[PDB]
């Protein structure tokens, strides 16, 4: 079985991404990073999630409580005040581990050398800081699956997607490190990570433990997505990314390009792609261009059905 | 008949755009700006074009020989050394007018108040500088049709399109002046402004004065486009824009959005679009999202067969 | 007698600079630009000053009501709401000319070719725009004296001085056009263009038409300076610049350097100087490094007394 | 005795600063960071230095071999290709420690809680990365003495000083962390850290083991300073900073201000100081404005004359 770490800013769809990761892979741990909502709450949400889903022995490690330069805002309008659509859930009794996420990533990369894969469904701060501490980590990590970036439809600024915007320095460091990277950008999630009202009716009538979990945590994500898309639905970028890592045929089309990240001015966080290979930098990532949404929906439905 | 000025950095497709404008509209003048190739050469290309096509009475006005900040390069690799695919064409008799483009635009905006339309198929320098000279011009201009910008597929930098990149300051000034603007971006021209090998075979067989002009002036544009697209053909952004101006049904989909232009850093020239309307500036341009390439092709074919 | 135009964002010390210029030089005109206070108020201040000081036949030309990119704010906290320390002065009957400042600058550059000097005591918008309209103006202007920039002690941002901050694009354009340029920076004004409490004691006892004008127009500038310097007095950058132009021996030390202006990020407006000549752009301006404050004070007191 | 770590990009004057530190303080360790010359050569220089000056037991820890963003260049023209003015010095026995500088800084911050001072005479990368790993380190570090920044006379770009230019991100991080910081900027070193021809004559005549080391290691620094300053001499910013830390009376004037670092554009690495307290961030550093060069020269001479 393939071995993963999920690096998460735990709220809403990140929780479903962990759920899915715990079924498809040997989940060696969940590392926490600043992003979506208050960090302590993110940590609470991850521990509760792993407990609820019967994976109490997956360790949670605390990582950076800020991006490298400390410039971001939380998005409670998308995820709820608690990152769980204000579902007042029962306090978990699971606790985090002592080891820092940076130390854990570096350790797990030695123990599982050549096999470790990272599902990076958050700002890239922990991975960038691990790499700066020990650059030989690139020898040992098999693959990184990154949710982030946008071609043009920034969801946070006009141009920038949330993860890259929170920590563009981290994104830049990770992209030029020399990892094997596939990137799942926002536009691909918007189309292929989408659920419509009938998909919601169907999940809602499942009345399983995991289906009620899904409805409960993602209520605010659906409200927000419905507002911005102008049709009832929700968008699930981290679940899609985890599904693609597992089943690579969910990728219908992709390209190997040189991907850069703007650090400055109004365009801070922008994903800059040398589409025409005119600028003499070597390709550093596979960018997903089209994905199979039906196939994601069925993996998701199946996991909530169990 | 509708009344237009064409503002052009005259090379390759610009000349066909001028041809089309002169058939579809009352062409009140061609204003010349820095961009594609050496300025004095652009002037010659426009004077030659206007004589060759039987429009020798249309005046040519010299505008700015640099963008506002003077930061650009010419792109002889696309247009040829002379902006006409190295066709050594005969020197025309026609000379430019003495009146500066800026003074001509403002003067014509009063003579033709409420009717003057601008076909902006070049860096926006002359339009910006006329506005800074007399901001009341906004009240007298009916419409500006702009070829510029990219969503993601920058043709000059990884993110920036040529016209926007050459004079980003000018583009920002024009976009925020208060004109009624429609923008035709690079991705739309790449799809719906394109001609394939069978189209080129047809055009060469027409064997008219105009069809031979088209083949001669555009050879290098075909070579350049063929290399960068990986399939034989040529892309005609300025001709497509003029065609859209003429027949608005060529617009299949568009959206009124707030468009901003990055002035700084690696992303200078980038077209920033508030797609989800999250950022509190009201929309300022109709962005064309999909065009009818077949309808454009027929307009071009008709024009060249005269 | 040397021939000058004063380009002014007319508030407080600008009016004293206009006074001195009219006594020291043949004052061919005053051009108005956006900057210190509301533009229409600046015009009224310039009209009033010229009438009050017996120079009613010096023409006032309206230039740009915004800097090139339109990004600034007025500083009523320094100059009073009306740019005259809230002196509700009587309406003058002098009117401005019809001719735009850009057109007047270019015309006067031809009528006074090789002699015309510009006293640039404001953001540099009008001069930059005249240059972009007709770059041959650099063959016709004898000299530009610029009040602008700071080494480190930004008076508007941490690093940027007001004039350069308001229109950094214009500053960059003017510095690279090829004029003969001397710059009086903020730190030199702060030291050598300052008046102390004993100086104000003296001026307020003179009881002349001009001394009463000085006291009335500069009251708020003294309040502001005293708050920001921690000791009673005022700073007179424009009057010092006009005085240096007149009597060059007031320059005690200066250097010919390559000077650049930052357009981007937190440092927007910063004056960048290649002090060690390490960067391969040839020098473009004389930077004043030390001035004779005593000689300035004596010139001011003499003028105010006569 | 006061206890210090020296954080150094070891070449030329860093070696003398290490020497001074070893005499004035309990020197707990030298940490190495990328900057001045090739990183592996810097490690060799620190090892040789400590061995040669009789401090074999001072541990050397390898830190980051790049700034956070990996954007810099070495300056072999100032320090020589080996960072020791091409002195082919004999290879020492001493080898570095295994522990990473980041870990050692954090460890020594606990071991010497409330007493540890850092002599930060290089780009600030190791300190920033230690802080991001464990933000509580601020509670435990007593003081940081930073050599870095320029008011206007950038020695690397027109505005930026080398250390701040190499890692502006790290500088920003360190400045806002909440440490007790005194900064010694370039202009202060240039005046008060300077040695003239007579000082060099005196030092060569000392003919001690230490005086020969100084003359040998700093030859290229003298050659570079002499061409760029136009007077025979050398500049010793790191040795001045260590001297100031030791004898605080060497500070003749200083100011408590809010200090910022530019990360973008032509001004990247610029030190931005809120001189007038206009911008509502609380002060974060003591900035040295004038130093006692006479006192500095005697500490140096005493160090060399033994
Ligand atoms: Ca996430
Ligand atoms: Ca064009
Ligand atoms: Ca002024
Ligand atoms: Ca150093």
């Amino acid at each position: 079985m393939r071995k993963v770490i999920v690096d998460s800013d735990t709220a809403t769809d990140d929780t479903i991404a962990i759920l899915l990761a715990s079924r498809f892979f040997q989940l060696l741990g969940v590392t926490i990073v600043a992003g979506n909502v208050n960090y302590n709450q993110e940590v609470k949400n991850a521990l509760f999630t792993l407990e609820y889903i019967g994976k109490q022995d997956v360790p949670v490690y605390l990582g950076s409580q800020r991006p490298i330069l400390g410039n971001w805002r939380t998005v409670e309008e998308v995820h709820g005040s608690n990152g769980m659509s204000n579902w007042n859930y029962p306090e978990p009794n699971k606790r985090p581990e002592k080891e820092h996420a940076i130390d854990a990533i570096l350790r797990l990369s030695k123990e599982h050398e050549g096999e470790l894969e990272i599902l990076a469904i958050s700002p890239l701060t922990n991975i960038a800081l691990a790499y700066l501490k020990d650059p030989s980590v690139v020898k040992r990590v098999k693959k990184i699956w990154i949710m982030g970036g946008a071609f043009s439809k920034g969801n946070t600024t006009p141009i920038a997607e949330f993860n890259f915007w929170v920590d563009p320095e981290a994104a830049k460091i990770v992209l030029d490190a020399g990892f094997d990277i596939t990137i799942v950008p926002w536009e691909v999630a918007e189309i292929s990570g989408s659920l419509n009202e009938r998909d919601w009716e169907y999940i809602s009538k499942l009345n399983t433990k995991l289906s009620n979990f899904f409805i409960n945590v993602n209520k605010t994500l659906k409200e927000y997505t419905t507002k911005n898309q102008g049709i009832s639905g929700s968008i699930h970028p981290d679940s899609l990314t985890v599904s693609i890592a597992h089943d690579n045929s969910i990728i219908l089309d992709s390209s190997l390009k040189y991907v850069d990240v703007e650090l400055c001015s109004k365009s801070r966080g922008a994903m800059l792609i040398d589409w025409y290979s005119l600028h003499k930098n070597k390709p550093n990532a596979e960018i997903v261009l089209k994905a199979d949404g039906g196939k994601f929906k069925n993996l998701l439905f199946n996991s909530l059905s169990q």
